[PDB]
């Protein structure tokens, strides 16, 4: 069970479940100012995708939730768990973003979209912010399982004795991470009182990636007209998949 | 100075910075449904907003920034800080949100607005997060002065010697009301690990917040077109004030 899992073994067990780094899909020997910027995004987030609910999968007490509860948590969390991916592997390109391997993207290579250079810009600042507090990938993983979880628990439609109980795994699996969180910063030398303003420090970065996701998805609601498959209905086809292949 | 501050110190200067709680602005004995429920809303929000600028130059730091950095502080958060004394007042009105105290409304009485429902929804579930932790007064106040101070602090447009400065004072004072914080959980007789299990719990209900004062803004975006003064600049002028009434 994740809830009796200690805080090494939870580190373990997240470090573990990290997706691999995908690279962009364009042709290297083509002119780049040809390729569509938007377009390219696009199609490395949607391949991201997939291995995001692999990954959520592998984060413990996730499969422990209902599938429709799965579904709502990453339909709300899937652009920030993107973003913060993001920002840690940026984070040693001071002014660029590292989409991929191949797609090193600075500041004046987003004003080719309506809003994309604003929202660069946060983007490179909370990666600017990581460097400052030298977060470390142990901490990293901590971060996007909170907001995995956290992300979408204030908005469930339901209040029935299953939503119930499963508010409160939710709950539980999070201060496990909150324990765990404080178990790396004890054993990285810091004091108490450096404990409890870290972990503060790194939660309150989570508002931000919350206000760069809506900031976001206001864009891409005006930009997908694709009248297609719902988000949810995809999501929960990958999610609901049968054991025919375990 | 707001760093030299003991904890006991900081609660009692957050406590004494503390609002009033206005009243809606209509005629007792006059049909209700003839008001507009949005008119009603916008009239207190505007009130308030006065009340908002005296309340964070009370919030120990706050007037050691620049002007400019107060202005981009309160523009940033303004909404967010709205909500949260909302949510505070509402929290013994299960079903209700006490947007004053002649003015309290249920779920159903947002219908009459677009994207109204959905924000009272999101609201009602704050304020049912509060009650179900047992949020405390003192607690308030520091999670509304966090807000105060985060919200704006990652988008600041300058990277000058002061703009550096002024980040890392904001820093400082954030880190003391997390001391504060935890402080007060101490007092209450929580353990350590339940003290950072709380902490990390009421701050990761900011993120929801945000997310909150971004849905809104939305809204309020579609629906205020006065074409008239930028809120920066009305900020600006009541920020601003001289000295010849001190
Ligand atoms: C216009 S904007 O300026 O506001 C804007 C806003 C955010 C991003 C952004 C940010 C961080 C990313 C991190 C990555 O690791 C990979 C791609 C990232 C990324 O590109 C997209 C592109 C399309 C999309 O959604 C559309 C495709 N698809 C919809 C269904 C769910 C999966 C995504 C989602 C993200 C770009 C632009
Ligand atoms: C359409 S919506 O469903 O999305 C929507 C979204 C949020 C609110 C909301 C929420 C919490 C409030 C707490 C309070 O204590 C008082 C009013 C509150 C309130 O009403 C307004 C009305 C107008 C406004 O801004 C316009 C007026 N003015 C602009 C300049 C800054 C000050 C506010 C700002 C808030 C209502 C409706």
């Amino acid at each position: 069970l994740a809830l009796s899992l200690t805080a090494d073994q939870m580190v373990s067990a997240l470090l573990d479940a990290e997706p691999p780094i995908l690279y962009s899909e364009y042709d290297p020997t083509r002119p780049f100012s040809e390729a569509s910027m938007m377009g390219l995004l696009t199609n490395l987030a949607d391949r991201e995708l997939v291995h995001m609910i692999n990954w959520a999968k592998r984060v413990p007490g996730f499969v422990d939730l209902t599938l429709h509860d799965q579904v709502h948590l990453l339909e709300s969390a899937w652009l920030e768990i993107l973003m913060i991916g993001l920002v840690w592997r940026s984070m040693e390109h001071p002014g660029k973003l590292l989409f991929a391997p191949n797609l090193l993207l600075d500041r004046n290579q987003g004003k080719s979209v309506e809003g994309m250079v604003e929202i660069f810009d946060m983007l490179l600042a909370t990666s600017s912010r990581f460097r400052m507090m030298n977060l470390q990938g142990e901490e990293f993983v901590c971060l996007k399982s909170i907001i995995l979880l956290n992300s979408g628990v204030y908005t469930f439609l339901s209040s029935t004795l299953k939503s119930l109980e499963e508010k409160d795994h939710i709950h539980r699996v999070l201060d496990k991470i909150t324990d765990t969180l404080i178990h790396l910063m004890a054993k990285a030398g810091l004091t108490l009182q450096q404990q409890h303003q870290r972990l503060a420090q790194l939660l309150l970065i989570l508002s931000h990636i919350r206000h760069m996701s809506n900031k976001g998805m206001e864009h891409l609601y005006s930009m997908k007209s694709k009248n297609v498959v719902p988000l949810y209905d995809l999501l929960l086809e990958m999610l609901d998949a049968h054991r025919l292949h375990a």
